[PDB]
């Protein structure tokens, strides 16, 4: 079938991608990286990363497989080593498909974006303020370094780091996470994750400055006149293409614990 | 219709308990501590925790109602001064149930538990081994004072403290926290804060001693010769009748930002 | 004897400000911003800070005196309202001194820096990664948002919310906490907050990319080809005139608990 | 000169010690466990932490030595292999002293204990409530499993697990963490790790439970009708006999990091 594969760019990924499409050769896969309906990255979560924002407007026919010749490879689950038998296995397909949610992210001035890791907030250069408006209710004013509202399976990424909890990919939710609050006698937040259900709509509003800096996943763009940046729990979703028992906790305790 | 009322047992709530019951003498309300289709809690959260496990075996036909007269009353939505109020609306009926998830224990040696905040073990004096084991796979090895499984309803309980994360009641799951685990050169755990579907199965099963502390919300039990402590979340839940917009997020804010 | 008040700027702090220079008119105080014996801060600890780093070069023959009418105040032991009584037990004189310790920075390529809260270090845009040498000897490589090194009176301030420890000040030390640290399989840092005694020296040098963010107190500063940056308790303090018992322990009390 | 030798009691340690008796034989070394000024512990952290207490009445009279054939060995800075190099550089004598601070521990209802690692309190059953007072200052109302108050050597043991800084042992101090704190509307303590230096007292004031589990390092006391803990750095130092350079940061680096 229709499919495409991007690389890391170094010796080892775009070699290993030639002998792939020299595999996929002896088969009925045509390669193309304009409508593919799989996309294979080999690198690291970074590949990973561009191949699913370079293909985010075809979430919903496209099927993700990750290679790792990176360091980690947390969206990875194949070694170079099963490159052929992965080879073999797709040209048969009829693989099990798997879902994880996606986090939409509305910035007003409007623009959407779509994150598979996590969307965070910062501010332009002075002090981070923002009211946090939670179903149109207004739940508290922080005060820090910024905010970071992460999918599930962005939990084990940026989101760990800041304290958060580990959700299992099959919660269709997100969470939300502080940056270095203040919190005194006069500032105070809630200090805890926030983890939010489908429809939930979490909205930051500025207090002054009007200028933050948004990281969706990799990429940060600094946006002006801020008046409104919302998260919610998307509508669309990534899909994987498993072609074996791979659960998210073994992948976190590969990851963490001992591999 | 058949209702009962408990009592924190001080001179408010036991004065307050009297007055519903006149009230509810005026309608067609039946008092009925045997088989109630109401239970009304007049006190604090553990005052609504006691009601809770007296009728944990008839929790698909009791709706309940928190009225606090102590000092936090999470799961409490009334104050005293309404509780006329609460008595017409009550009569009339026709109010809104609200249902969240609860987490069922079970310590194989077999004892089953429900609870409504939170199970935690802890040794029985010495230390606390446990190997971590999730749907029959094994994850880590947790060395340190215990492990805390919660509701979602009770992450703003003991899971908060222990620094997890605040789950909304829409999302049927347990959240599984550290306390004071070691992690050196040689002991390792992933520190973070788990959040598991419904269907997943927490298992902790002992390494050296066999004796362990376990609580179920309030009461806590010594528990000898334990070969497996079991979490997952529970197929019951409980339900409470709500005349009003109360939000979840709205009782956190008030609960710990201000009220 | 020779004295300057500095002015957050605002209304009250210009017109309360003039009413002590008044006050002092009255008694043996020449005003003299060039070298002042003692210095008056007006407005909160940001005020307090421009005070400080407007004189770092006369440090010793300085003793500062903070006046709140900003909102926390913290370095800040006098009331508006007792301005009177402050200048008159100035001009009798014969207080009594106490002394912080401060922070040492140096820049290679070489630029030193003094800090009265703390020093922080991030990244240009890229990835921060930072190999941390503590008296010659590898420690670990820091791989997250950035590093804070507090002095003892900073632990209260950015330390504090990055979860580091408060620390006396009668402590010469220094207090090292990390931001949002990636720590997996592969990638593995102290996680915990480290108090450095005088004359230990904490280097952190490059990895690949040489362009940091280096912020001391409120001042940020774009650092680029930096080699190394260096971090020891300075040998220079910073001098408070204390003309009554407000004991630092009562101070964090007053800040964080209730005022 | 006047020596003894504790053992963990198992196989590899009994036989390490019979090894080293009779290579001291062939020196003028007296062996005596009554009036020892060279005490050698061969086992884990615990074994080490056991001969401390049973010779704590002869600190200031005797250097001590550990020799890891456990897991960790923190205080440990010698292996089973350099056994024989130990004995000969003991010998000959003429080594370097090191000395690590340590924490008094007063229980007033009057008994004091002496702590190398830390003290901790906890509740005999019920709720933990006790109020925090600091140099007669009253500075919160603590809620929740308990507190610990760590030497600076003991920083890297529970205290670390708790959340608070690693302290290098040059600094005469000691630290309080928190266990598990309840903070909401009501309730509210400081959060944040607190170091003390030299002459600060910290006492713990009961609130209504009067009978609190109290521990000092390994052991753990029942305490029943105590009216007052008091905790404050020691006059008493522990004397350890350094034969080679092991900086603390390295021991740290060693035990966290990698070796
Ligand atoms: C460019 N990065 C690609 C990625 C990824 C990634 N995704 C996951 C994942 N889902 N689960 C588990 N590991 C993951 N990694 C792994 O992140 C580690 C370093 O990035 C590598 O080990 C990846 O293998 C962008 C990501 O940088 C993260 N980030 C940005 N600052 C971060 C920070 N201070 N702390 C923690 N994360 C941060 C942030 O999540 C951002 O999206
Ligand atoms: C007897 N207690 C009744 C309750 C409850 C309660 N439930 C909630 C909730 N769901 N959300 C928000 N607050 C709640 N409280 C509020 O807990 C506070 C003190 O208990 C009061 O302010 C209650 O009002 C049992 C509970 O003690 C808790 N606990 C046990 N040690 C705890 C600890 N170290 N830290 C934190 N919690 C702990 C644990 O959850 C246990 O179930
Ligand atoms: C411009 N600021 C002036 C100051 C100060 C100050 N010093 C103390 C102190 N010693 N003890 C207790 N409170 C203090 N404040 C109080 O800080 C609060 C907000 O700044 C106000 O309530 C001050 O009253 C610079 C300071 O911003 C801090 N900062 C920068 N990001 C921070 C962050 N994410 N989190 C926490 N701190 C941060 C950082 O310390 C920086 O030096
Ligand atoms: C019986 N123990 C002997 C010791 C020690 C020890 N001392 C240090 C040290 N100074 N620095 C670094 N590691 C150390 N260990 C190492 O502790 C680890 C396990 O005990 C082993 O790896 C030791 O090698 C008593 C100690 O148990 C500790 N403890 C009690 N519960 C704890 C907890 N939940 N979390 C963390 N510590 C705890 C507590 O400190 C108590 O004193």
């Amino acid at each position: 079938m229709k499919y495409m594969i991007t690389s890391k760019g170094d010796e080892k990924s775009d070699l290993l991608r030639l002998n792939m499409i020299a595999g996929f050769g002896e088969y009925d896969m045509e390669y193309d990286d304009v409508e593919p309906e799989i996309v294979i990255s080999i690198g690291g979560d970074g590949t990973f990363l561009s191949a699913f924002h370079q293909y985010e407007e075809r979430l919903d026919e496209i099927a993700f497989i990750g290679i790792h010749t990176g360091h980690l490879g947390f969206y990875a689950d194949w070694r170079p080593a099963e490159a052929d038998k992965l080879v073999k296995l797709l040209a048969k397909g009829e693989y099990q498909k798997v879902s994880y949610p996606l986090l939409k992210t509305t910035v007003k001035y409007e623009a959407t974006y779509l994150a598979l890791n996590e969307s965070t907030v910062k501010s332009s250069g002075g002090p981070f303020v923002v009211d946090v408006v939670i179903n149109d209710i207004h739940f508290e004013r922080f005060r820090g370094d910024g905010l970071c509202m992460s999918t599930p399976s962005g939990t084990t990424a940026y989101n760990k780091s800041l304290g958060g909890a580990l959700m299992h990919p099959s919660i269709e939710a997100m969470q939300l996470t502080e940056m270095a609050s203040i919190n005194n006698r006069v500032y105070r937040t809630i200090g805890s994750p926030l983890v939010f259900p489908k429809h939930h709509v979490v909205s930051l509003q500025p207090v002054n400055d009007k200028d933050f800096q948004i990281s969706v996943d990799h990429l940060s763009i600094l946006h002006r006149d801020v008046q409104e940046i919302r998260y919610e729990v998307s509508a669309k979703k990534i899909h994987f293409a498993r072609f074996r028992s791979f659960p998210f906790w073994r992948r976190v305790h590969d990851s963490f614990i001992e591999d």
